[PDB]
């Protein structure tokens, strides 16, 4: 059957974004709005700095700144966490270590506001170098796509999740990010605990030409995968 926060994501639901962050002492603010379509795991969002100039590279926020959206084939629709949270959400916690650099923690929650699904957002930066990748601008603004492993995290009732994104430098080089997050449900219904699994995400970075504030345009596509169920023996 269809299950109850899943049906709040048939159709097209509009997105907003709140970031509030500080990357070794600069502090910033990011707004986004949009809209994301389960049914095609396909999101559309438009970010702009509200404080002026982004201290970080915007590629580097893309992760931060809604798995909700995520399509999950109907043979695995019993392991999409995210929806069965919704609406009361979910708390979506990270760290994540740049290599050879300094680390984001984010604390996160995914919640309907009536009908539009806000994702609120803190972000503390740490230990980055002045003339690294990061604090000195050296990464490409281009497109990067990986896959979000995920696992039950029971005692929580939430999941687990780890991932590494590989973002690439102007020089012909990677700057990794190793990600480590966890979901823990804000409501205390039943949640759906997931077997292991995992999102393939490819992220699109773009620019609106009449834009002249500091901004991000992503066209982002998430699916779940990693389950087969045995779908390949209706086929012969």
């Amino acid at each position: 059957m269809v299950s109850k926060g899943e049906e709040l994501f048939t159709g097209v639901v509009p997105i907003l974004v709140e970031l509030d962050g500080d990357v070794n002492g600069h502090k910033f603010s990011v707004s986004g709005e949009g809209e994301g379509d389960a049914t095609y795991g396909k999101l559309t969002l438009k970010f702009i700095c509200t404080t002026g100039k982004l201290p970080v590279p915007w590629p580097t926020l893309v992760t931060t700144l809604v798995q909700c959206f995520a399509r999950y084939p109907d043979h695995m629709k019993q392991h999409d966490f995210f929806k069965s949270a919704m609406p009361e959400g979910y708390v979506q916690e990270r760290t994540i270590f740049f290599k050879d650099d300094g680390n984001y923690k984010t604390r996160a929650e995914v919640k309907f506001e009536g009908d539009t699904l806000v994702n609120r957002i803190e972000l503390k930066g740490i230990d980055f170098k002045e003339d690294g990748n990061i604090l000195g601008h050296k990464l490409e603004y281009n497109y990067f796509s990986d896959n979000v492993y995920i696992t039950a995290d029971k005692q929580k009732n939430g999941i687990k999740a780890n991932f590494k994104i590989r973002h690439n430098i102007e020089d012909g080089g990677v700057q990794l990010a190793d990600h480590y997050q966890q979901n823990t449900p804000i409501g205390d219904g039943p949640v759906l605990l997931p077997d292991n699994h995992y999102l393939s995400t490819q992220s699109a970075l773009s620019k609106d030409p009449n834009e002249k504030r500091d901004h991000m345009v992503l066209l982002e596509f998430v699916t779940a995968a990693g389950i087969t169920l045995g779908m390949d023996e209706l086929y012969k």
